[PDB]
């Protein structure tokens, strides 16, 4: 029915046979990424062509291809072989993950490194990180992961608490090659263990928490149809999911009176990266790209009524691709509820007499996924008075290394000899606009001081201005916390009975962004994260601030190539980019399982509506 | 028991009582605040000498006067006669709300204004508004209130729909007179009505929300004792409630282990003002300081179970005194309860298998005050993590003027011919730390960027830096998001297990802190909303930013003056004092009624404990 549907199992296994038949899909190759395609621009097409995306790899070391094809015709609309040294290797496989700590157990420079360490290789767990760009040529054009090591003194052992650093090691999981293992030299392994199910760590557990019942005895205020489609207290949006990006939101609109306004046509986080301010050679090419080199989505965990979700909730399971083909369900993966959200309005008034209350809700939409040692929980939510807010959570454990005896200016410590590197945790929503249809433009505003003076005698007065980006090649900005900066996207062929263009004001929360030198390899890879806002033009092609290939690519794609284009965004179909993000100084309070931190944006109606949309809710 | 527990019933009837056998309260009298002072520095004198805090006024004309009486031996302390154009006027009383409206309707000026735009002088509401310091001598040492006009069609109307801009009247509150009447030309008085509980503009009330339900089947974790003494989670606190500010907690406090280690001393909102940007000179002298001028706890709101507080409450209702010092109880002003706050701590561990994931609760204290068209909610949460928030959440009907034709730089358009000019709400947060003890230090922590070379040669280094602020004279701080500011009170003589002092780091939001030119009358009366962060040396005596009589101050006073003495705050007793705020550009959103909107501030641990402290929390 709805070309927005979430992927049926069915249609993977398709995908899989279309491929097979076109023999593209043989014993040696392996599906690095899959995912449906969102129908194009204009329903100018009759019926509905459900079209999917796949990044082919192949085993035996001939190149990968990039690969689109229709479910609905049973056809691959185009097939091309990659040159990964000049676009990029495709995400890591979930199978190669294991395979660093495998080829090392039986390499002598690894071997001799541990023994030089007195630490049994049995018990080394290897990290498998990605390895990003940087002097090394013998990468250009292989599939590497860089190890760092890990002991885990017994099965149920948290190995983060025992880093053995001054080691690394970069592999080449294609050919099965240790390419290179260095040893700076021995740093002791810190003993104590981070176990939190430990009574001996936790203590004799609080019997202090009495129960918060959370219920809906007529059920949710929300409903689904279309197995995605969500209509909740005005809102209408389809729920998607991709393995890459997570929950993805399309068509985002609100019922006002008797027309479905649109407000944002897909809404999404495009990228993360974890960029590590260690400067040592062992962690100093450390960035992880969650979502462009792991795919975050692939990752999301089943969450567990009353655990991860309380309340009556209604849960969606994804299917994705396995590395074959086959279809593969994230039982329970999204979570969607409605919540309550203190008071909405309120005003007791003297002279009339009359004492109003309305209480406010949240519609919450939201997954948790794992990646290593991190995890973080992606929610979006909608509010009854039009606002649209998103806030990321990350908790897990965090990433280890040994505090230098001397102390250190790039590391805290967290337990005895116990470090843990700066770094950041770095975000990138893409939000394909679509303010009242999709003629929308963008402005800046910034809070205006006035100088007392003629017309301004008693020095009280302050405004404010707004300034249109009309090309691309001024729409890259920079917060300005201190002159309350905000971004507003409006339809300027829509005015509210005001006579003024319809819009939604962006709020960010101002945290620093990418702090890497400017000269850095992060910098140019991460480039959308050295500034607050893009906005764009909106082509089919361009998906990521990254590009399609972040794995061992450098720069040379995403946003920087895209805005070059200085395309016209002064009443066009946009979209904004918002980079937000975290800087975390791990604190000893993090250790050994961290407490969840969040960030996030949000934005509120400015002018859409011809007054408050919520004058309709009930006292209840 | 408790030196800390509420005022009774009976202890303010003492102190009337007091007042009386001394000739201080008469029929010419009136209590314009009443308060019971904390106990001293020192629990060393045994038995609490419960003192309250009394400023007299005199309708008759005669000086004013500042008395400290003691309930526990039933005397008078002290009793001093104030010269207001010196020291400033006492805070506005509620019986004078009604004096400005009676008055101007029987003043000609005013009667002539009113008939020259055909409007009905039984239907027309004035508002008592503060008088501030502007240019008038003759005003200076009388106390002043200036009012402006708003239509209420009916009793049950909105007046705020209707205000009459180009009027605005200054009048005498004790000799009863109209000092003066500015009829600056006619503006026609907005038509529409603004009465958001009349079917014909709320429209056909929704029927799609269904209930939730909150309840606590145990009852909550929390216990009150000693009235006013909160134990929760490991927290430890007593909810004070004073007319000026409101809900007040004082020592704050966290069971670690076997150990009550302090935090905060005494936390509060000492002050809260309002400062408009239109430069109309109607309303360029508007700037209402709600806590300093009115007194936003006596205005406390009594909250309703499943309306404005939902689940299981716990309610305090703080006794007051009135006009003559009889007690009034405030039935059901604060509300305590605690809420379901999402994920605790998760992670999924793949080397051990052990799937962990604890869920998050907060302790909230809070109560709802109305001050004329103003609402706002004051919140305190405790988190299970350490974390002491605090937000306020500002909703009621917003402060209108007429839009002038041909736009406006400084009021936005809500509704035909209707304005809303720009202002700000800004809050000063008075925190009295006490970090594992008294002795305290502040740091100012900004994030500090590496540039590429020798020692970061892959340029990707980053690390913070933290200046100490030894004197006050240099502690009078700014904002800077850019760099992630933050501010860290630690106490230099109690370390945690790795040597490093114990603290707590305040994160601001970064808001805009006062727009006025710096050389204005409220750049001067409200010198602490200029800056994020001030620093004091604690004293008795300095309890608000703006000093003890705001009302008509001339200006210098409080923060500036405090300043001043640039005392030692290394490692002493020590305050903070944080402006926050919100910059208000009202939305048609806003109309007729405004949606809540929130800002704030928050308090993590930094190296306070030696992990984390929700270890022992249960799986549940
Ligand atoms: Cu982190
Ligand atoms: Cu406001």
């Amino acid at each position: 029915a709805s070309p927005f549907r979430l992927a049926s199992a069915g249609e993977i296994s398709e995908v899989q046979g279309i491929l097979r038949t076109a023999g593209l899909l043989g014993p040696e190759k392996r599906i690095a990424y899959l995912g449906v395609l969102d129908p194009a621009r204009g329903a100018g097409s009759e019926a509905e062509d459900r079209r999917f995306r796949v990044f082919i790899h192949d085993v035996s070391g001939a190149r990968p291809q990039e690969v689109t094809v229709s479910v609905t015709n049973g056809t691959v609309i185009s097939a091309v072989e990659l040159d990964t040294a000049a676009t990029g290797e495709l995400p890591v496989l979930e199978e190669e993950f294991e395979v660093v700590e495998q080829l090392l157990a039986t390499d002598e420079r690894w071997l001799k490194a541990l023994a030089a360490r007195n630490l049994d290789v049995s018990k080394v767990r290897v990290a498998p990180l990605s390895a990003g760009v940087f002097e090394y040529a013998e990468e250009r054009g292989r599939r590497i992961l860089r190890g760092l090591a890990f002991v885990q003194d017994f099965p149920e052992d948290s190995a983060w608490a025992h880093p053995v650093d001054g080691l690394v090691a970069y592999v080449d999981v294609v050919s099965k090659e240790v390419t290179r293992v260095i040893d700076t030299g021995v740093f002791p392994v810190p003993a104590e263990h981070g176990n939190y199910t430990d009574p001996e760590l936790t203590g004799p557990l609080r019997t202090t928490q009495k129960p918060i019942s959370i219920t809906q005895p007529e059920g949710p205020s929300f409903t689904v149809t279309g197995g995605n489609h969500i209509e909740w207290e005005k809102w209408s949006l389809d729920v998607g999911f991709d393995v890459r990006e997570g929950v993805v939101l399309h068509n985002i609109a609100f019922r006002d009176g008797d027309r479905l306004r649109p407000i944002i046509n897909r809404a999404s986080i495009a990228e993360m990266v974890v960029p590590y301010g260690d400067p040592s050679p062992i962690r100093s090419w450390q960035n992880y790209f969650d979502t462009g080199e792991y795919l975050v989505g692939q990752y999301a965990n089943s969450l567990e009524l009353g655990c991860d979700c309380l309340g009556d909730i209604t849960y969606l399971s994804p299917v994705i691709s396995d590395a074959f083909g086959n279809p593969r369900e994230i039982r329970n993966g999204i979570c969607m509820h409605e919540e309550d959200w203190g008071i909405l309005a309120k005003h007791s008034d003297l002279w009339s007499g009359i004492n109003y209350t309305r209480r406010n809700r949240r519609m919450v939409i939201s997954f948790f996924t794992t990646i290593g040692n991190y995890d973080y929980g992606f929610y979006w939510y909608l509010y009854l008075d039009g606002t649209i807010e998103f806030e990321a959570k990350a908790t897990g454990v965090v990433f280890t290394s040994a505090f230098p005896e001397g102390g250190s200016d790039n590391i805290s410590q967290l337990a005895p000899g116990l470090g843990a590197p700066f770094h950041q945790h770095i975000f990138s929503a893409r939000l394909d606009m679509a303010i009242d249809g999709f003629t929308n433009r963008v402005e800046e505003e910034d809070v205006v001081r006035q100088t007392m003076g003629p017309g301004n005698e008693r020095g009280n007065a302050f405004s404010r201005k707004r300034t249109v980006l009309t090309r691309e090649s001024e729409a890259v900005r920079e917060a300005d916390a201190r002159t309350g900066r905000t971004w507003i996207i409006s339809n300027p062929e829509s005015k509210n009975r005001l006579n003024e263009p319809v819009g939604y004001k962006l709020h960010a929360h101002n945290q620093p962004t990418l702090l890497a030198d400017p000269g850095s390899s992060i910098a140019r890879r991460a480039a959308f994260a050295t500034k607050d806002l893009w906005v764009t033009r909106y082509a089919d092609d361009e998906r990521y601030p990254t590009g399609d290939f972040v794995n061992q690519h450098s720069g040379g794609a995403g946003l920087p190539s895209y805005i070059a284009q200085d395309r016209d965004i002064d009443g066009q179909d946009i979209v904004v980019w918002h980079t937000f993000g975290l800087t975390h100084f791990p604190r000893v309070e993090d250790w050994p399982i961290m407490p969840v931190d969040t960030v996030g944006f949000k934005l509120r109606p400015e002018g859409f509506f011809d007054r408050s949309p919520v004058l309709d809710v009930p006292a209840n």
